[PDB]
């Protein structure tokens, strides 16, 4: 076996567990469920930079479309914003992450809003991007889980299935589920965000 042809079963079975894991498991997964119910699979996306909150993320989106809509044969899209030069073990992640879970991915360069602006002109069915935000200063401690983007921003739904996650709850889901994630990780990185 592997992770992601196990994502459908194992990540349900950790959120029916009951543990203090679990329940972060199923409140996110309630989250991702009513965005299939909102939003078809061209519609939705991840957002996706390589970084283990939205690894995590993409696994649980990944888990709950295998339950919910396995025959649906529209493939799981991933939206990637490049705003740096090239760093060669997160792109190979990234090429890793595509070829795992067979990933259309939507991508655009430049600074966040341009290429935002310029994704969107290319794809304008493309209504909801599913984020990796957790709780970790005001402003994201004031979002909801379905959170329209601010004034001045391409619009978007954003949806937000990671808020109440600790740093601790990424890694113990990545690690109890055997989760590949960067190897940057593993060489002293912390956070690969901006
Ligand atoms: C689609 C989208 C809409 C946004 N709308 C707003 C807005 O309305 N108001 C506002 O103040 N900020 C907005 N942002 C900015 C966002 O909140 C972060 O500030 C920015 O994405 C940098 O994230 P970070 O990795 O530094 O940290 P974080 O805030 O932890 O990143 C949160 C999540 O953003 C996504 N993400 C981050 N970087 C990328 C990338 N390069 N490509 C794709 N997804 C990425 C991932 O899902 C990540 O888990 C938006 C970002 C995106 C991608």
């Amino acid at each position: 076996p592997n992770a992601v042809e196990q994502a459908s079963e194992a990540v349900y079975k950790l959120a029916e567990s009951g543990s203090s894991l679990g329940k972060k498991v199923a409140g996110a997964l309630q989250t991702i469920e009513t965005s299939l119910a909102q939003y078809s699979l061209t519609q939705l996306c991840v957002g996706f930079n390589g970084g283990k909150d939205c690894t995590a993320l993409l696994h649980l989106f990944h888990a709950a479309v295998q339950r919910k809509l396995p025959d649906v044969p529209n493939p799981l899209q991933i939206l990637y914003i490049r705003s740096i030069s090239p760093f060669p073990e997160l792109e190979q992640f990234l090429q890793d992450t595509i070829k795992r879970y067979n990933l259309q991915m939507l991508e655009a360069e430049g600074s966040m809003k341009q290429a935002l602006g310029e994704l969107q002109a290319r794809h304008p069915q493309l209504e909801a991007v599913l984020m990796g935000t957790r709780r970790t200063d005001p402003y994201s401690c004031s979002l909801c889980p379905f959170s329209p983007t601010d004034p001045g921003w391409p619009a978007f739904m954003r949806i937000n299935p990671l808020l109440d996650w600790t740093y601790r709850d990424i890694w113990d889901f990545l690690r109890q589920l055997f989760v590949p994630y960067c190897i940057l990780y593993d060489r002293g990185y912390t956070s690969l965000g901006s």
